[PDB]
């Protein structure tokens, strides 16, 4: 432990072992000082032009945390593509984790120049949440995780909370959490921090589409035992009457015959093109979206749950707010274009789940007697009944991985909707600050708290390592499978490699459900 | 392992144990910082004045690479003396390396002054590619070795790959190599870095000059048993007619006698002189040399295959891209004089080798009858035949030493053109760089990737061990040998050492074969 | 399938230290006769470096 | 007996795939009157190594 | 496969009035350079004499 | 020897000496009751097929 040595190694490498893959990525961090040092209340309400939807209430800490629940950060795209190729499903079970080379700088600025030198006797201060006292940020799809490329420096987030509120005002169960109440490690240049993780059991990510549908599991080639109604009225001619006849299920009436099981819930939304001359004269984006309902406020439900996006032969259509939409490379924050982003789409899973578009079925609405005509009604959405199946939805090289159950009396088949791995007990967060260190203070006491600083800032490599377990194919096709491949002709540029000035930057989306499986 | 403590000792000395010799060498290092910490794509197409033989697409990276791929970063010029004076041969077992003595130095420029002062935190990353799977840029005689003379301060060279391309553009199976996707060691001031290498199997290097020609390996004084045939048509004037006739070959026909080997192969060249008042009139460097086409491509065979130079009595002719060329002290890039280069020859293989600006031989062309005279054909290039023999070309005091056999699925004879010994399992690449440090972050989030840095550079001594196995002379000649000796007479300055300025110069090429042996 | 082929089999960026015969006749005018002039193998003359 | 792929390429790399859109049957498999048919050859040199 | 290699040389017959009446023992030989000396394929490589 | 086109009539060429192509296959000349036995092979780099 001295200051002219090093605190570790740079491991970044990924190992195939049959039925595990571990892998490492390593890359360099940056930490500047937030808030002055200083915790906040921040706070929204209706006076000026926000509404009643989005108002909060909470505070902002002087820590930050680091973030790596995202895919590309452990998998290159190569790895990537040997594990959704050659494999049934995949699920994580343990990990490690790694802070080492801490360097701490501070900096002074005198007539507009700027100098950085060492400081060697300032200390930063880290810690784990390991018994999930705190507010859970991670698993909301925030930005600022690892680079993919990494060849990257990048830069560590702000901690900050929410709490319930009336308004711009808070209640009398809001809470207040000092991050400095918590016992947290203090390390000079020259010490390092590391723990270890271990997964829950979990079950396995479908990676495959099926190769069936559920109105279509049966025999081509036998009728069936068993009979249904199928003629109510004669067919003489002028003078019908009443009559009841029955038919048996064959090869030629198949959407007549007696089947087993449902597909999947429904819980409609709307549909709009991208070719933009088919779309509505309106601005329909708020006012014509799927909602629901909360405490007064009228929250958005994106990307609600799994259901297909598009039939057949109609990839111009996407529901509305139903799928996860990826920004490329220099895409503006606010009011992008079209061929600024990446639409993903999730047409694997309409062999068992309904179209997002449309609707779930037709049930009776009356009683029909010799005067009354029977009537329909069409459900548009639809819970949970007896027999239904249905498939989650599909993970990605630039998505999520992991999510945290909330701890209440229930719950219903608890995967996250963003997909990816529902956990109880999620990897703990990772909190760290730079310890303040005061300017002179006066010569005659002062009771007051000091608030004139040393502005500094800190840096250094961080390592995870992640091991995977793996499931194997074991199908019996005969004919070819459908895999990813890269394009053959010549191009500009190489994908997934550097530009000409030194940006990295993905294509496309890449999914996951490429084999097939029987129903 | 501290700050006040060196981690080495300069090691460079050679020693002599009858069978073996070990010599070592240390120079000192500097490396700056390379683009900015990026990788870039680099290209050159056919827009613009450049043509098709010459257009590349490939990648720059900001790593530095060692290279001592060069004899006379081993060998002082007396210990060459006494290498190729009293040995048949030598090649090598087994090699060293060591890095040590780290600093890491920084630089600020405030109003046009630069000051430079100690980093004691920084580190430096570097690793061995073992396994190859990287591109392999040794082994095509670029520059930056280690320096001849032992008190020179060199800088260490930039590496990037090429690869596939059509014009300016890649193709599908193009590359990218990120050099962070491998595990490195990372060295603080203090640390050192060494490994250990064995070379496999490889045949001894010839040196030596064969006494005895193809074409007179038999017995001055016996005839042959065996006849050839001489005589065609009768001599007794003007009546000739057709006959045959057949006779011994002996002492005084030894062209005509019956032989067991042919030369070696022959690939013709164009013949050049020195003086240029003998020259044709006109610029053919380009529009006369000897090609190969590969891809749509012409490119240049340099120096092509070991052909001998020049014939007896002719030491004025070389061919025009068939020798290897060395550069003077100060000598231009480009458009350098006669004056300013040191050209070699390779005219100790004219014993089994073939003239390289002359044919091969003259085959028959069509079928002889009585009214139709027998035609000739003359040979340029000529494939191996059963029974050739041939010798390799020489290697030389500032030569290459290695290079990598290329993996396929053949080769015929695996030697380098350019000289050396073909290795399948090269020494590997060492690969270095200086780890980025950021400057001062902003103080609110920003998603985007840092590129403000503090300007760094380090230095330190690196040491090379290489372990040589000779192979002893055991002739009995009567007559003396000849040897590599110095000059007699006085002159301005002693070769082989210092100006008066301090620069140091060699003033000609040395090369090996010197010692006879009988064929 | 190779990713690379023989007559790019270098490094883009440094020249080498191995010369070859690039010029034989003078460039001045109407009187141009003989020279000989040599250059170094680089970036942008890679058909005409030395290759194994 | 096998010899596995030990590369670091970054980028993807091009592999044999089936076809996506629709079409009147399927490839390497029968027809509708009991015929087997091969629609292409297959070559083996799809992935990449440096030399 | 391939058949051997091949290095090409002059046919003569033993019937005498079926041959050219020039004196072509030397000047139409296959022979191999070396050294600026001309030196005579003899027997040369192995291939086979003559035909059906 | 060229590349045929809608104007140009595809021309050959005949090869007299050949050397090794791979895929090749040979037989050596035969030995006979006052022939020689052996031959020294001459001490050099390089051989290919190294029978007299």
């Amino acid at each position: 432990d001295g200051v002219g040595s090093s605190s570790g190694n740079w491991h970044c490498d990924s190992t195939w072992l049959g039925d595990r893959v571990i892998t490492t990525s390593t890359r360099t961090w940056a930490l500047p000082t937030y808030n002055n040092h200083l915790y906040k209340q921040i706070s929204n309400g209706t006076s000026g032009g926000a509404t009643n939807d989005n108002t909060y209430f909470g505070y902002s800490t002087p820590w930050g945390y680091f973030d790596f629940n995202r895919f590309h950060c452990h998998f290159s795209p190569r790895d990537w593509q040997r594990l959704i190729n050659n494999n049934w499903g995949f699920r994580p079970k343990r990990l490690s984790f790694k802070l080492f080379n801490i360097q701490v700088k501070e900096v002074t600025q005198n007539e507009g120049t700027k100098t950085i030198a060492n400081n060697l006797t300032s200390t930063i201060q880290v810690f784990t949440d390991s018994e999930y006292q705190l507010p859970y940020v991670l698993g909301s799809a925030h930005q600022g995780c690892l680079p993919p490329f990494p060849a990257d420096v990048f830069m560590i987030p702000q901690y900050g909370y929410l709490t319930l509120n009336n308004g711009s005002q808070a209640v009398g169960r809001s809470s207040f959490y000092c991050l400095e109440y918590f016992p947290s490690q203090m390390l000079r240049t020259g010490n390092n921090f590391q723990f270890t993780y271990t997964f829950e059991d979990v079950p396995f990510h479908s990676s495959y589409a099926h190769s069936q549908s559920l109105d279509r599991l049966m025999n081509p080639l036998i009728d069936q035992y068993l009979y249904y109604l199928s003629r109510t009225q004669t067919t003489g001619g002028t003078a019908n009457t009443q009559t009841l006849g029955f038919s048996q299920g064959g090869p030629n009436t198949m959407a007549n015959q007696a089947k087993n099981w449902l597909p999947g819930p429904c819980y409609r939304q709307q549909r709009v093109s991208t070719t933009t001359g088919q779309n509505n004269n309106s601005n329909f984006a708020w006012t014509a979206g799927t909602k629901y309902h909360l405490n007064g406020r009228n929250s958005l439900a994106n990307p609600g749950i799994a259901m297909a996006t598009h039939k057949d032969d109609e990839e111009r259509f996407f529901p509305s707010n139903g799928i996860l939409i990826f920004g490329k490379q220099n895409a503006a924050r606010d009011n992008a274009d079209y061929s600024d982003v990446m639409l993903t789409s999730e047409e694997e899973i309409k062999t068992t789940n309904p179209v997002a578009t449309e609707e779930y079925g037709i049930v009776a609405d009356n009683l029909q007697q010799q005067n009354t005509a029977p009537q329909i009604g069409t459900v548009n959405s639809q819970g949970a009944l007896p027999g239904m199946v249905w498939q989650n939805r599909d993970v990605y090289l630039q998505g999520p991985i992991w999510a945290k159950i909330p701890h209440t009396d229930g719950n219903f088949h608890p995967s996250p909707l963003m997909g990816g791995f529902g956990l109880k007990h999620p990897p703990p967060q990772i909190l760290i600050k730079n310890t303040p260190v005061p300017a002179d203070p006066p010569t005659t006491f002062n009771q007051s708290k000091l608030n004139s600083f040393i502005t500094q800032y800190s840096t250094g490599q961080v390592s995870v390592e992640i091991e995977w377990e793996l499931q194997k194919e074991n199908s019996k096709r005969w004919n070819p499978e459908i895999q990813y491949t890269s394009n053959y002709y010549k191009s500009t540029s190489v994908d997934f490699a550097v530009n000409t000035e030194g940006v990295y930057s993905e294509p496309r989306p890449i999914g996951t459900r490429y084999l097939t499986r029987n129903l």
